[PDB]
């Protein structure tokens, strides 16, 4: 059986550009940086190991993507957060009874990224 | 602050293929299921895989691929055991310590042997 989670990796073509991103909106901690065969670092956030590789591969805007947790009195707060930055950030989600709140906003690379407030159980509850 | 993941989305175009698929290979667990095509709702499933939150929903295929990519954690010892599973499946593969293979909507998956912590050694 699979034992959980070892990384998430994303392609990005400016590396220290998206150090940057990291670590202002996400607190990244850097844990490692690249005689390497690629230009990458590895970053901790929230306990989750995040794989960053320079490249020209670029995939196309979808909703394939990765949710954080965060808690409903934060919202406000990151969403000021991305705002400054001036990252692009998508409108209000059509929701459900039981769908908490959640942020969405892109990096430079075309990846959608999810700040949710809500909880499976509240979801699962309902339905 | 972030408190951790929260669950992780994907796209595929044959919702009861992928199923078929992550129930194979990731001992995926279907906890929910929605959608009604007469009401124009597409479909969508949650499964668990090792206590993670992956939300599948139906929709378009990733056009190319690339090397963005997740990474599940797997025993070292099991590296061939999962390398015959997945080559069972005619998906298209990339004992050591990982085995790369794409799903059928060109989204490529990552078994890795060992964890990135003892993996810091360069």
């Amino acid at each position: 059986m699979i034992s959980g989670l070892s990384h998430i990796t994303l392609i990005v073509k400016d590396l220290n550009k998206t150090t940057a991103f990291l670590q202002n909106i996400f607190n990244a901690e850097e844990i490692y940086s690249s005689f390497s065969l690629s230009k990458e670092k590895f970053f901790l956030i929230a306990g989750l190991w995040i794989c960053i590789m320079e490249g020209d591969s670029l995939q196309e805007r979808t909703y394939n993507h990765i949710a954080f947790q965060i808690q409903s009195e934060e919202v406000d707060e990151y969403t000021e957060r991305i705002k400054a930055l001036g990252v692009e950030m998508k409108p209000e989600r059509p929701r459900v009874q039981g769908e908490g709140r959640s942020i969405y906003f892109y990096d430079f690379d075309n990846h959608l990224f999810e700040l949710h407030a809500g909880t499976l159980e509240e979801r699962l509850k309902r339905y």
